[PDB]
């Protein structure tokens, strides 16, 4: 089957082929469309298959499919999982793995990176504190003073379940959120249960409002331990505008480097429980977000009054006008402090090149509209214009639940 | 089954069981989501009456009398006999109302039940379409005080007999090529507009050009009409802090009036149904106005504002932006013409999809449609879940005339 695309402001139309590649389900059917939804231990059996898809795959790449090494990686594949029940990656596999899942996540409009991947081979740890100093070293590499660079550290592959390693923040560099008597909150609201386990299990909060949290990591099945990340690893940027010599005032200032590291890697059949990751901020996620979602810092108003804009009815724009000179402030601070950002406009002019790349190396780029749209000025960037299919390939990023509605405490 | 859709601002969880009743397709598989495709006999007939009237005297809370039987055996007797049948007038009404209501892409929805139906069913001619049509410009204009209305000329019987309005809306302005390459008026409408001229319109050949009427009546050639020029209401764009704004010598019409959609009742279809509201500021500020295959004028205005455009990251493009779409809710407001900001109307979408989910089990609703183009995240439909799915009475796409008509 063939599948169009078009983009409505350049009238350019392309053509899908990668969609017969996919298995997984989208959770739409032809009655229902789930698209703004956020959410809609294997077999031998089931393994195999998986198994051979993936080799199939990663041969092919390569130029060696239907080769003798290609041959026989199958049978000794086929002669492991039979043996242990599972198998192990050579360190090839797992970076050409870990290289596709970032490929194939249809939410992220930086995939024209994907090819630049550091991947950080872990799977030799056994430990809490193995864990601790393997991530230790991934934020050092990844930051290196700011001129950030992309990488992925991978623990230990699931086994039979009981055994999952797990980093338990759900990035590695968070902002602590305190719920108060009076209901009013102090950091970053939606940290507010993971802090309170922290405290819970030990740790001295300084209960301020930019409060780094620790780390909490479970190695091997076992309770989860407390760290703290060296403080000198962890770099910052102080908020300011150009124009604005208040700004600074309002003492705002943001981490600069994301990493997410609640997300499962699938890759060959196989369950890579832990594998933080990092890139680099695109403005909009802190100056649009983290900082205006009436749910996250919600400094909006403040800003507005600061500017003295009408307040007094939505029809002024008050609130788009604050919005827009928060996210300058963003860029220009990175920007002034040297710490590697992109703004949503060259974001999403180099996504739509990436993508137009893929159709014809690759036959499609699954993606999903509803996450690569800007979450401020959608319609002056290219991709609010481009039609986009969304499915699922693997190797692939996926959701899990968070460890503390699952683990079974040992004490 | 039962499926639920969560805002994430608020935590607020609902259950939507309304899409069981869901009839017609989405262009989605298990295998992949279109949700952001733009475009994804007498046998056939009574399962869809019956469908409808079902509904309609569940509506009036009469379902299983006998003046719902009646009915039911009526409109029966009536398709074997005519292969086809008329709807009565209560069930017209009902019908319009409900294929608004049923609208997944339109925000504005909470306004569903208010609408004013002009029954056109007795037209014939192109002339008594331009007749209708000016009535209801002029009902639904109210000097500025905007009165939602739909005019439903006569349903399709053959298929070569349709009623049609060319015109994409009631009012639009012409588009045409010029030499330098560059194009004079709204790109949007070249091609319907150079199929005015091919029928002997005389443009003006001016930057906001009002486009006549193109009325198509019993499957006739279509013939050219012009809207009385006093019933089109325009309001000029200026800016209440920049005096160089209205030197842009911006303008738009105060109607916004869809006329090419189908309206499908009962299995019946309404080919010809212009129906019209009122703008939210966006639409104009953000798609019109700075759609670069629109006015484009982001440019010109980032200029005479003095930004930065050296760097994309100055975020010249978003200031710009903003103040485009201030001037535009200003002048509106200015000349009291009816218009709602984006943040308002999305307010009163989620009131709405709460009052629905209380009283219908659900809403249908396209999130890519309904987030404003414009600061998405700070409207509060960008934090809500939505299913989207079709129910009927419902509006419907169709292929333009003019790439169909037999002439
Ligand atoms: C190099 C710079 C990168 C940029 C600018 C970028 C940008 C983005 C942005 C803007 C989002 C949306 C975040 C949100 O709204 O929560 C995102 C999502 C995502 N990115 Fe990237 N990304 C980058 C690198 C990476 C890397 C290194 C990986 C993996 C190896 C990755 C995997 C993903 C995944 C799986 C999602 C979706 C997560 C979810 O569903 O919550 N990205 N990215
Ligand atoms: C009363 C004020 C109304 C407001 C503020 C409103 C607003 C909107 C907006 C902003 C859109 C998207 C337009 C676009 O991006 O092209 C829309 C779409 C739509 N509206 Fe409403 N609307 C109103 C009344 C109506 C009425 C009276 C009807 C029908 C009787 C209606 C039917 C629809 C339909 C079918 C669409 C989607 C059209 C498409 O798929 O292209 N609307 N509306
Ligand atoms: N730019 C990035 N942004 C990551 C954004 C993560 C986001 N702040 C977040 O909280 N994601 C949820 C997922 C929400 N669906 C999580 N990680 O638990 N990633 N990067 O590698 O460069
Ligand atoms: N506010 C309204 N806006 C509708 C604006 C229609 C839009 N400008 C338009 O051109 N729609 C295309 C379809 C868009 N894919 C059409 N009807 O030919 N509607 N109203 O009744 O109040
Ligand atoms: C309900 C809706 O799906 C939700 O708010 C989505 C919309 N688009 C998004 N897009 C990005 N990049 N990140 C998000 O967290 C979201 N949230
Ligand atoms: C390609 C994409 O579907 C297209 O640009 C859509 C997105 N959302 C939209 N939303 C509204 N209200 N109106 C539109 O015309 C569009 N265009
Ligand atoms: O306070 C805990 C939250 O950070 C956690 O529940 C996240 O919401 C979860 O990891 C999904 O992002
Ligand atoms: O110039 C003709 C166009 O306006 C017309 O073909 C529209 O694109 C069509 O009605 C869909 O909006
Ligand atoms: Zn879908």
């Amino acid at each position: 089957r063939f599948l169009k695309v078009k983009n409505w402001e350049t009238d350019v139309v392309l053509t899908d082929t990668l969609h017969l590649k996919s298995t997984l389900e989208t959770g739409c059917t032809e009655h229902i469309c789930m698209g703004s939804i956020v959410l809609p231990v294997r077999t031998k059996d089931q393994l195999f298959p998986l198994a051979k898809e993936f080799l199939d795959q990663y041969y092919s790449s390569i130029k060696r499919f239907g080769s003798k090494a290609h041959m026989d990686r199958l049978e000794e594949v086929n002669k492991e999982i039979e043996s242990t029940s599972t198998y192990q990656l050579k360190d090839t596999e797992l970076i050409y793995g870990a290289k596709h899942a970032w490929r194939n996540a249809s939410r992220c409009v930086g995939r024209i990176q994907w090819s630049k991947l550091q991947v950080f081979d872990a799977r030799d740890c056994t430990t809490a504190h193995g864990m601790f100093n393997y991530i230790c070293n991934h934020v050092k590499y990844a930051t290196n003073k700011g001129n950030l660079r992309s990488a992925i550290t991978i623990f230990p592959q699931r086994t039979d379940g009981k055994h999952d390693f797990r980093v338990w923040n759900s990035q590695l560099i968070r902002y602590a959120g305190y719920k108060q008597p009076d209901g009013s909150t102090l950091g970053d609201p939606a940290n507010v249960q993971f802090t309170e386990i922290c405290i819970q299990q030990g740790w001295k909060a300084p209960r301020g409002r930019f409060d780094v949290l620790p780390l909490l990591l479970q190695a091997n099945g076992n309770d989860p331990e407390l760290f703290q990340i060296p403080p000198e690893l962890v770099l910052e940027v102080p908020i300011r505008h150009p124009k604005f010599d208040w700004f600074k005032d309002l003492g705002l200032k943001w981490y600069g480097l994301p990493a997410v590291s609640n997300m499962l890697l699938e890759i060959g059949g196989l369950e890579f429980s832990a594998c933080p990751f990092s890139g680099w901020y695109m403005g909009t996620e802190i100056g649009v977000r983290n900082y205006c979602d009436n749910s996250r810092y919600n400094i909006l108003e403040e800003v507005a009054k600061k500017m003295d804009l009408d307040m007094r009815k939505t029809s002024s724009l008050w609130k788009d006008q604050a919005l827009v000179e928060i996210n300058i402030a963003v860029l220009y601070s990175f920007q002034s402090d040297k710490v590697t950002i992109v703004d949503h406009h060259s974001a999403t002019e180099s996504f739509i090149k990436h993508m137009e790349n893929e159709y014809r190396c690759r036959g499609g780029c699954p993606a999903d509209w509803v996450w690569i749209v800007p979450p401020m000025s959608g319609s002056i960037t290219p991709v609010f214009h481009q039609e986009m299919l969304n499915y699922r390939l693997t190797p692939s990023f996926e959701y899990q639940p968070d460890p503390w509605n699952t683990h079974v405490w040992k004490g």
